[PDB]
Formats: C-alpha cells, structure tokens, sequence
C-alpha cells in the first residue's frame, strides 16, 4: 500500500483535522472562513466563527452525530435569513441578497460532507431556498432551471435542476459561449455558483450541475451510465438556448467532479469544445488501497464513506467490492477518443491520487496536463489561473483572469 501510490507513505500518516471538529476548525476550516473561499464561499467568519466556538465546547468529534452536528447551526442560518427578509421588505436589495447567501453558507457547512440524515436532507432544502432568494436579488440573477431528463429511464428523477446565468445582450443573432460547471461531492450547484458572475463578465454563460448520488441530481447511483444520460438531458437543453453557441460549450469538473467532466469528454465528444478536470481521478481512485487509507487524509471528514454514499452502497466494503465498474480504464471509456481535455491536479492530492493523472495520460489520445508539484488536492491556487488562461485562450476572451479571479473570494 504505502509502495502503490506516487505520494508513498504519506498515505499512512491520520490527519490532526479528524481528531476534533476544534482541529478541523484551528488547522483547516477557520482560515478558508476568515478568507471567504471554498467551503465557506458568500459566508462571513462573523457568522461561522460563534457556531464553531458552540461546537468545540460541546467537543463534537468523529463519529459525528449528523442531527446533533447539523442542528448547532441553524439558529444562525435562520438569524441570517430573517435579516435577509427585513432587508428586501425595506427595499435594501443588495443587503437582503448578501444575507440570504451568508444563511445559504450556514446552511450547506451543517450538511457537509453530503447530507445522511434528516436534519442535513432539511439543510440541502432550506440552503437552496435561501441560496436562490440571494440569487434572484443579485445585480444580474442566477436562475433555477429543473431541465427535463428527456433521457431518463426507469428509477431516475424528471428533472436536473442547475444553475443558469447569461450575459446582457447575449442572443441568437450574439450568442456565447458557455462553461458547463460539474460540481463536487460536498460543493454543489450553490457552492460553486461563485464562478457565474466572474464568466458572465467575461460574456460567458454558466449552468452548474450536481455529480449523481449528490444534490438534486436524478441519476441512478450505482450506474455508471447515469451521467451519460444526465448529460445528454442538460446539452439538449443547452442546445436549444439560442443565445448560447452549442459548439462553445466547455465543461469545468471541480473534485470528483472532474472524473465526470474527463468521462464526459468521450461520451459527448462531439457536444464539446473542451472538457476540464481540477482534482478528479478515474481508476485508482477506486482502488481497496486508496479508499482503504483516503477517510484519515487531507478531506475534511470520511472521504471513502462519503464516497461509498454517493455511488449508492450502504458501507465502505460493498462500495469497495464492486469500485472497479466505475473506473474509467475498466469500462473501456478511456479507450475512445475525446474532445479536447485539460488536467490539472496537485501531484501530493490525498483525496484522488496523481497516479489517475498518469492512468487519463496511459490511454487513448493526448491530453493537456499541468501538475502542481508540492500542492494536494486541486493544486491550488495557481490550478485557477492555469485553466482560467487556457480558457481565455480557447474562446477569445480578454485574458485579464486576475480580475476574474478577484471576484471569488466573498
């Protein structure tokens, strides 16, 4: 195991974060909060930071109680709220719109990493309903879409809700690009939402889809033909906005997400112009070894059970038993041609490892890459500015991505 991986013996070192939620919050969470960024984008350290000192008095730790944990933020998240809604009855848009996406923040932190009860189920809800108030109060509004899934099959949903936001005098006459943004397995559509006003001041639209087995995504958990049928549901509905160009379609998959937008990129070859994958992996991932090692390693809390939740197993071991049909290599996906792909990671990533990087470069045609050397997952931040250039370059945008970039952090 420790001789496998590119990373060795880092693999068998437990991270101090699953000690306490107190060390999750002193070595991990606390300066990502105070910064604004990812998990904590649209919040305010003013709201996390009462909640957490609430939290490490009552010294919650793993095993989490998901109820017990997921109610110690509601009070805040509904403060928020009730700001929010005085704020837009007095006619102050701009500060109803702030505070219902700081309430959404709470909201999502007390369901991270994936809901698994019920009190986390009623977070998802009550986050996006607050998420989507802030959003429709926003100078130029981000939408809900619940996009038919005209290529559903028995046992899956009727719709995938995403994110939508286009330009001002985007048409059919002007139309524009768009960035398809797959979402993670703890940031879904209204996490990574912070990238849509920095695209649609570039003249790009966005919509922001969910991975199955998370959020509001209709797909079949244990199949890995689910996403194809998703896809092909969401570029249909793409496809018939006349105000974006179907052949500038580019899909952008953040953590998992990226193992998503790389499948993609041979599934809907001909619907894409260039898929990316930031964080994502494709065969190792799947591996006894990783998921064996990953719950104790840089991801907030239990990264393999989380996983094992998302492809629809009850544990770790029925998950692990049956990991190898999702692998890109095994399933022959990897063996197609693609459309352009870009991957970019941190060769130190304890959450999907680089060794996918080399399995995605090993198989059928070439592939941009960029390795971060020295960085873990995502490889960030200059991750962002490497795909935010390549972009640029791509579509024949202005190419000033630290003015896009400066308008992430909250």
């Amino acid at each position: 195991a420790t001789e496998k991986y590119y990373i060795r013996d880092a693999i068998t070192k437990p991270a101090v974060h699953h000690e306490s939620y107190q060390k999750l919050w002193e070595t991990k969470w606390k300066k990502p909060c105070e910064m604004g960024v990812y998990p904590f984008m649209f919040g305010s350290i003013k709201d996390f930071e009462p909640v957490a000192q609430e939290i490490i008095k009552k010294g919650l730790k793993e095993p989490y109680d998901w109820d017990e944990y997921a109610q110690m933020y509601f009070p805040k998240a509904e403060e928020l709220a009730k700001i929010a809604e005085e704020a837009e009855a007095a006619g102050e848009k701009e500060k109803a719109s702030e505070y219902y996406l700081r309430s959404s923040a709470v909201y999502r932190i007390s369901r991270f990493p994936t809901p698994r009860s019920e009190k986390q189920k009623y977070a998802w809800r009550k986050g996006c309903e607050v998420f989507y108030k802030g959003a429709a109060l926003m100078e130029y509004p981000i939408k809900e879409v619940r996009i038919p899934h005209k290529h559903g099959i028995e046992g899956e949903g009727d719709v995938v809700p995403v994110n939508f936001l286009l330009p001002p005098n985007a048409s059919e006459t002007s139309p524009v690009p768009c960035v398809l943004i797959i979402t993670g397995l703890d940031g879904y559509r209204t996490e990574l939402a912070v990238w849509q006003q920095g695209w649609r001041s570039k003249g790009v639209a966005t919509v922001i889809a969910e991975i199955p087995g998370t959020g509001d995504s209709p797909a079949l958990r244990q199949d890995p033909t689910s996403p194809d049928r998703q896809w092909s549901s969401v570029l249909d509905w793409i496809e018939s906005q006349k105000a974006v160009d179907s052949k500038k379609i580019v899909a952008w998959g953040f953590s998992t997400g990226g193992y998503y937008a790389l499948r993609m990129a041979h599934t809907h070859k001909d619907r894409l112009l260039a898929t990316i994958s930031l964080g994502g992996g494709a065969h190792h991932m799947f591996d006894r070894e990783w998921l064996e090692h990953a719950n104790k390693l840089e991801y907030p809390f239990d990264l393999s059970n989380t996983l094992a939740y998302k492809f629809g197993y009850p544990d770790l071991e029925s998950f692990i038993e049956e990991s190898s049909k999702f692998s890109l290599l095994n399933d022959g996906t990897l063996q197609k041609p693609c459309t352009k792909v870009l991957l970019v990671n941190g060769n130190d990533d304890e959450i999907f490892p680089i060794d996918d990087m080399f399995v995605s470069l090993e198989n059928g045609q070439p592939k941009l890459a960029r390795m971060v050397k020295g960085k873990k997952h995502m490889g960030e931040p200059e991750s962002f500015s490497i795909i935010l250039e390549w972009i640029h370059k791509l579509l024949g945008l202005d190419g000033k991505i630290k003015e896009q970039l400066a308008m992430i952090p909250s």
